């Protein structure tokens, strides 16, 4: 298995690493129909989403999608510095695939 | 996908944005039959609910409804300042569709 | 929908409001068979339960019962002041229907 | 229903109350097959488990077993003082039936 | 049942104990398809994973896998010192079977 977020990100098409090195500036969460998603922004101006679950996701990703949103909320609330994001860049906003944080 | 709560809110009928810019004043949670819901208030006097799950909700909203109540409780407990709420105004109290918080 | 805990409580038979205005003194949690429940007490001497799930509960209440126990544990741990409880008084200890907290 | 941990404990064969009056010294969690369990110890030298789910458990106990492990982890992390444990003494380590904490 | 992480670890083939005695340096979480996993590192240079769920896991381990990832995230966030890890050494990075923390 991959040993780092960069190694993991390299396994996928339509991905890149953003080096954030910052806490989340804003957290947005929606339960509106067809828009059940989270949006985060950074003071850099960058915006990312956790996508609405759909056919681009396999069954094993369902719990992982819910965990990622859990992680983003608590990261926001604790002002925890995010190191890197691996994102799909074929979506607007870019879609989060993986997150790393270092201490 | 939308990049902000205001963009998201505009996609729906019977919605508006409330600019809260404040922590939650009170948190109310009910497990009583047919009233399984959360109500929050602000010192402004405004009151909002997360609705009881019903036929106005699609399957993808079920986990999202539970998440929103999770978010409101921890937001209350941490005295986290809410930025905006996107609400359905065809309900009393107005019904929460999305929340944003900024730091 | 109701706008306050008192309004909500008034919709049900065999209920009343206790005004607590205090943190939880003790928290008890059981996983013993047929006694899967939580008991809380206050320095006033009042004791309350979240009942074991049973036929007095409809399907919509199952997640709500689990949320209520989640709420009591974290409220206990954070020493959060409870404002009111709406309880069913036809049970010993009185059984929690709703909880409010204010800040 | 019982109003205290001692009342509840008394309802069961093969149980006893340990008065702990202390925080958890160590927390151990296993996801190893057939050993999906939690072990806690105290500076007293006592060791307790939450048992692996098995045929000695009824369906209503499944969520309660998961809740108890959730409770022990957060109690450990917050250094919360445990008051009493109701344990089954026909297991090694003794198996947790109920927990109480007072403030 | 085992009374310590070392006793538990000894029940399994392809395992060993790492004595960590340190907080987590980095936390990485992925929701990418077929890589739904967590990776942690320590300043020692050691790297560990919670494996993607697969046929090497029995049904009883599914909830335990999810709990282990929950534990690693909160442990990271709270800077909680890990005592030992029991890991399967037939995987790269080594795969976490059990964790202990002491206070
Ligand atoms: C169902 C089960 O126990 N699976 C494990 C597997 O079991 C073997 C039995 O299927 C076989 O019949 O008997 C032998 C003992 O004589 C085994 O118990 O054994 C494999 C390999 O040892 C285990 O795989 C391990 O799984 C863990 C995760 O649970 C981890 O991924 C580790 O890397 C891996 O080797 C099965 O657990
Ligand atoms: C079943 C399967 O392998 N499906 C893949 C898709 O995952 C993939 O789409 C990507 O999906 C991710 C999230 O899983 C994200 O939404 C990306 O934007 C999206 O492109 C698709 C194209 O690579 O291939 C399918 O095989
Ligand atoms: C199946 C479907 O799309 N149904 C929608 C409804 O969502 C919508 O009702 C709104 O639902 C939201 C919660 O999702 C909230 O309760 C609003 O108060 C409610 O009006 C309905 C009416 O506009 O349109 C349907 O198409
Ligand atoms: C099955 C059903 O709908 N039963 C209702 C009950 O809700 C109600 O009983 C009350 O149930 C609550 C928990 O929901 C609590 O346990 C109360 O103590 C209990 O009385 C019953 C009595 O009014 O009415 C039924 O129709
Ligand atoms: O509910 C679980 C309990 O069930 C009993 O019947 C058993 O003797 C106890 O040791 C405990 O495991």
């Amino acid at each position: 298995a991959p040993q780092t977020i960069t190694e993991l990100c390299s396994e996928y098409r339509n991905t890149q690493i953003y080096t954030i090195n910052d806490k989340i500036l804003s957290y947005t969460e929606s339960m509106a129909g067809k828009r059940e998603m989270v949006i985060i922004t950074f003071k850099s101006g960058e915006t990312f989403q956790v996508e609405v679950p759909g056919s681009q996701h396999i069954d094993s990703q369902k719990k992982a999608i819910e965990r990622m949103k859990d992680t983003l909320r608590i990261t926001y609330l604790t002002e925890t510095k995010i190191d890197k994001l691996c994102v799909w860049n074929n979506k607007t906003p870019n879609s989060i695939a993986a997150i790393s944080m270092k201490n």
